[PDB]
DNA sequence: GGGGGAAGGAAA
DNA sequence: GGCTTTCCTTCCCCC
């Protein structure tokens, strides 16, 4: 394989400085507001120039103001950035049959049977970059390599605005120098773990015993290492259909009063319908976020299509549920729909 | 022993 | 704090 991975930069801030071009230059810093206070909820994303002073996905909006008090807070358009993503993506779509959409700004593109060396493969992406830029005026990095994980941290390397390869002769040496906490689908969790067992690269995870690894991290994602130690990663580029969609919404004071929470439930279950579109889900979930914020949340699978109706009596049980096995308050409210048709 | 599953992670 | 959508890793049902 040749993969070739693309990844919209400072994505749904910038989608706002083409929206409004005023923006450029200054620092931009799209916020979820959740709605229990001036200013309460959290960063989803800030250009480049307000992370240069501390303002990154997660901060509350809190500190982001204490920090850049005079930058331009939005609110989050994530109707609008879904859109513009799709139609970036369709451009995609040429360059190569084989796509697979990882995320709302992220996609691989298989081109072993589009190009022949990295040389093709990295004016490949140019051209992509470029078109790119032609049609939407967004730019995005880009990274080729052997397989997904290689590729996509090449671009995690050359972000933001631009192009990369990490060859097969990189590949082995970043599987040696590469701090694994690096590696896509290792966090502070798994990272801590591995710091623990004396696993610092890639290539320390052929010497430790196996199953003390299966241990401490879990069967999958220690396959998942191992397999990228041993330059025997595959992952093909598979086209990657909508799993799951739901809507969790806060409340304006905690409860534990059912007639208190089922307005927001119901509201959620509606916005949630509008969401699926013509999918139709054999499974519910009920989720609340206890005022301590742990996640309980209770389900039940259908062995038919979730219309509405039943979804407005099937959550009530479920959120019942919820209430009867937890005594905590409540604070968030929401509800998820799995198993399409 | 294991193949095929509802809830709480763990990462993005 | 912090959406939204992932895989998962356990605790089962039953071969
Ligand atoms: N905690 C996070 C992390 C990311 N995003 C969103 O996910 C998309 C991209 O992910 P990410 O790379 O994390 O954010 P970017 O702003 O695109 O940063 P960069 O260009 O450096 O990758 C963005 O459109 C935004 C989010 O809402 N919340
Ligand atoms: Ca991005
Ligand atoms: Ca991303
Ligand atoms: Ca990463
Ligand atoms: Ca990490």
């Amino acid at each position: 394989m040749i993969v070739l991975f693309v990844d919209f930069d400072y994505f749904y801030a910038q989608v706002e400085e083409v929206l409004n071009p005023s923006l450029k230059g200054k620092p931009v810093v799209v916020c979820v507001f959740s709605g229990r206070f001036e200013d309460s909820g959290a960063v989803a994303t800030a250009n480049y120039e307000a992370r240069k002073f501390g303002v990154k996905a997660g901060i509350p909006i809190v500190e982001a103001k204490k920090i850049l008090p005079n930058a331009v807070y939005l609110p989050m358009r994530k109707e609008v950035y879904q859109q513009v993503s799709s139609r970036i993506m369709n451009l995609l779509r040429e360059y190569s049959e084989k796509i697979e959409i990882a995320s709302i700004d992220e996609a691989y593109l298989d081109i072993s049977d589009k190009v022949r060396d990295y040389r093709e493969a990295y004016n490949l992406g140019l051209e992509i970059k470029n078109k790119i830029l032609e049609k939407e005026k967004i730019t995005v990095t880009v990274g080729i390599s052997k397989n997904k994980v290689f590729a996509k941290i090449a671009a995690d390397m050359a972000k933001p605005n631009g192009i990369k390869v990490i060859d097969d002769e990189e590949v082995k040496r970043l599987i040696r120098e590469l701090d694994i906490a690096d590696v896509p689908g290792i966090g502070n969790i798994t990272a801590e773990k591995l710091k623990k067992l004396g696993i610092n690269k890639l290539v320390d995870t052929l010497s430790i015993e196996f199953d003390k690894l299966k241990g401490m991290i879990g069967e999958a994602k220690a396959k998942y290492l191992i397999s990228l130690a041993r330059d025997e990663y595959n992952e093909p580029i598979r086209t990657r259909v909508r799993k799951s969609i739901g809507r969790i919404v806060t409340m304006k004071r905690n409860s534990r009063n059912l007639e208190e929470i089922k307005p927001y439930l119901f509201r959620a279950i509606e916005e949630s319908y509008y969401k699926l579109d013509k999918r139709i889900p054999k499974a519910i979930h009920v989720v609340a976020v206890t005022e301590d914020l742990d996640i309980v949340s209770r389900g039940r699978t259908f062995p038919h299509g979730i219309s509405k109706e039943t979804a407005y009596s099937e959550s009530v049980k479920l959120l019942q549920k919820i209430l009867e096995e937890d005594e905590r308050k409540i604070r968030r409210i929401g509800v998820r729909f799995s198993k399409f048709i």
